[PDB]
DNA sequence: AAAAAAAAAAAAAAAAAAAA
DNA sequence: AAAAAAAAAAAAAAAAAA
């Protein structure tokens, strides 16, 4: 019915939240995404230990986190979501051992393993794109203090390195200014900042966003854009009749490409960064497929978080 | 009726330097609350050893610190303050032993060492900002080595960790530098390397750094900025007849919001520094006796225009 | 002619008959292209690259020695039709796959020695004429590769086997490798902008000049590429009704460049141009005309902009 | 007699090249620094292969490093040095193991073993700083295509991955630039591009660059400076009464120590790098001074505003 | 505001520790 | 001049690699 990773999504959540898992809300899933990936990257208390080439300030916090107590059940998380006396079996059962790499369980041969392993890489992706999808969300109305410049805010998401690993093309951050610093392999992706992501009450039915869902201003929002892209994105819904905190979408921006303006120097002369304005850079255009058609909209030149603060004033 | 807060520096310096202690004189206060500074975190001779984890070269200066002869009275201190008998009594009494923590005080349920530790604290806190002052003060005519490029110039002033521990909020340095690479949260705070500090002379006495209130330029610029910062602070002092190295204050800068107007670039559109918007245009407000008055910055660190006019 | 391009030319017409056309730009390329990957063993039942390749590799050889050989009368590129005869020149004139100069000349044989120096002459010049048809495609349509002024500076892209034949022009993930290896008397600097006549005027030996007929966009690609000044459109004017056709007034200089930075020490500061001491949009060129030398200002606009602007 | 590097170097050059071994030429010694630096590394042909993380290309080219014959006695390296029948033995004995560390000899406790890594690690830094220097050297007369901007040249001179490990101090590079941009620890060294290298005939014999020394302009200048600094610096040089070709050093420049232009950010201001740069000034650019040391005392010698490989062209 | 808690007597170059 | 070598065929998501 569902594809592979929804599917496994679902039972996860199912079994470690039992049925105080709500599949309409977009907070409460977010926290059990998150929980989850928490689960499965090593990092609750009273897992195995990262010391491999560990620094010894990272011994020491490793074996502290290790020594203490793990979470214990029947614990509230979140703020509607409370841990089932089976958390601990799905735990210790479709949670891969330290290290595990999928060589190693193709080696073995085992088709339960190598099920498992892809069921928890496909876990892994999910959560980390609810992750992302829900600090976009956070993003639209708390700014984050330590963007400060351009420069900065070029590798918005700041997230951990395994949701970079997880989700290279997505997640940005410390581990993608290394990356893109760094040699440039085979297995090298840019870091599509504004790739699209449906809600996490579709991103978990696999229903992709598309125009006529009745969605919120600031889910939508948040979905295609974050909290410092230009405020023109707020075209893409409009207000329904009834109450109007559900709206419905009307269009999707497409991702404009190609036009290099660089001029490289020759014959004595010097290189350009850019060729370009004043009149463009503010009013500029925006290419936004509607269901009649593609329509150019005006950039309102601010940016998203203000023009949201200055609507709700 | 000053706050417990200076009432127990005072009380302390009093007891610690008898009457060679002037409560009018910068440069002795300075002094004083660095010597009980490092008296309360246990760095004198003869006192406690941090051998806790200390390394080979740490365990052995700890050593040696403990063996060496502890200060004896009338020991000189700077330039005009010298120890009095009655130090000892105030160390032993007054000093937390060497690891206490404030959780076992609690829990022992004594009022006399949780006023004492409540105490310390609070001269701790009030001699981290006499040595953040007396660092600005010194940087105005004298800048760190460590300072040679804008991001080791972000971090000044460069004072130990319990200074940091201390203040948070003020002292910069190698741990502020660790705290800002590392994890945050609502316990972080965030280094303000122009946050307001009362004088020491003004600070002991509670009074409140304000318009119209006698100071010295080096005073004021160190009281609201550090030698790096845009000379254009200097227009908040005003020379008196005569000047004679004293004059009042004529304004205070106010602080910048920190709301951050960007908008990166996306879908095709062209990044914008500031939704807003010349660099040598730009304006700092300064709160006069009549209002909020723009003035323009003049381009050069108040190091550098000291230096010129000096002569 | 240069035996360096009497063996080109002998090998194009043996293989291609009398439709190898030598006026068009665009058949030249093409048997050249071909010629490339017929002499690389790139060609369907040809031999297999097999010395170090990985499974997949190995898997993706086999199968091409194994696929069907081109047979005669194939329409290779618009204007180009195989003739019998190639066959007889893939089996004289091709290296056998894997031989090496220092073997040839160990046998001793004169015929192999002079077949091998033929072979690289022939490599040199087909390698020249996809840098050539390179330039050209660029000029309208650029590379994703390139985003930075960093990967910029490595254009044009092309094998290791390119950039073996001519390194003084090819450039390429090789040519980066060349440049961290070491400095020495055989180490050639990249010149991305050398004068390379059109391939109608370089298989004649038809040196470019001033006063020769030639498309603006063939000009650009001989004396420039995409994404370069389009002050260098200055160096073509047209003719009656352009069609296409116009005539070179003059060239620009071979631009060697030198750079007269000064970084900053023991307390100096640092220059970012020496002569400039003492503006951004008012750079020029310098073009040598049949008068002299003359500065032309630079339009600030990639060549590729100008010419979508041009166009439409 | 002399210190333990230099003494080191000496017998390690000896040892590999015999008697071809010129102790008097620049060239020459830093060929053999060069080479003795690559045998130590473990990168001539017929040496321990490069494997423990390495990437499939990585692999294949250590693997067919590995298979090549090593160098034959005799070879011809560098310009006028030949290699001795006797090489083999001493790159056997005194280039420890491939990934041998200087902790697992410790525990081992092996008295010969821990001098012989000292005397290697001290070789490396020898035949660093000499590679360096020639580095510089060559940048006095030929340019280099790979530093175009301020931002590129600020990482002179480019060295291997192992010569910056070896001399973090000196070594610029990809390396020192990671360095750089990531986590900056304890051992953290900042790249000080235009320290003080004697010249590769002196630095080998522990004669520290000084005033009265006879050397040339250019060795002179590769040791006190690089390809596209200030010109002023030639002021260093004396020429003699003879031919003029070869003189006499006067005086070092002296790295400066005051200049904190600089001006940080506050109340809603903006930073600036350099408050000279954004003062939009020429006339000072003109008239700035370097604090060139010499013999009679210190003294103020205005910038000539043009690359120390310019005028070294011009002048010639 | 309450809580929690490394050659300018004392800040470059080279050495022993650590390790394109 | 020589030697040494979703615009029949260019983003998003999956299985390979990590």
């Amino acid at each position: 019915e569902l594809p592979r990773n929804l599917e496994v999504f679902n039972e996860a959540c199912g079994h470690v939240f039992g049925s105080s898992f709500n599949r309409e809300d977009n907070s409460v899933i977010s926290d059990a995404a998150a929980f989850l990936f928490k689960m499965h990257t090593h990092s609750l208390d009273g897992q195995e230990a990262k010391v491999l080439r560990a620094s010894e300030k990272k011994r020491e916090r490793e074996n502290a986190k290790k020594s203490r107590k793990a979470p214990e059940a029947g614990m509230r998380v979140g703020r509607s979501l409370i841990l089932t006396s089976r958390w601990t079996e799905y735990c210790a059962t479709c949670v891969p051992a330290l290290g595990s790499k999928m060589k190693v369980i193709k080696a073995s041969g085992d088709a339960a393993m190598i099920q498992m392993m892809k069921d928890h890489n496909s876990l892994l992706r999910v959560c980390v794109r609810i992750e992302v999808w829900k600090a976009r969300y956070v993003s639209l109305v708390a700014l984050d203090e330590r963007i400060q410049t351009l420069e900065d805010a070029q590798w918005f998401p700041y997230l951990s390195g395994d949701s970079y690993r997880a989700c290279p093309g997505l997640v940005g951050g410390y581990f993608a200014k290394k990356a893109a610093a760094g040699e440039r392999g085979k297995n090298y992706k840019k870091l599509n900042q504004t790739a699209i992501i449906p809600p996490p009450r579709f991103l978990i039915i696999g229903h992709r966003l598309q125009i006529g869902d009745q969605v919120t201003l600031r889910e939508l929002l948040a979905s295609i854009a974050w909290g410092l892209c230009d405020g023109v994105l707020a075209e893409c819904w409009s207000p329904s009749q009834g109450d109007g905190s559900i709206g419905v979408v009307v269009g999707l921006p497409l991702q404009a490409t190609g036009s290099c303006f660089l001029v490289v120097a020759s014959h004595g002369l010097s290189a350009i960064a850019d060729s370009r304005g004043n009149t463009n850079l503010l009013e500029e255009c925006i290419a936004i497929q509607k269901q009649d058609g593609v329509i150019k909209c005006k950039r309102s030149g601010k940016s998203l978080y203000h023009c949201l603060k200055e609507t709700a004033g």
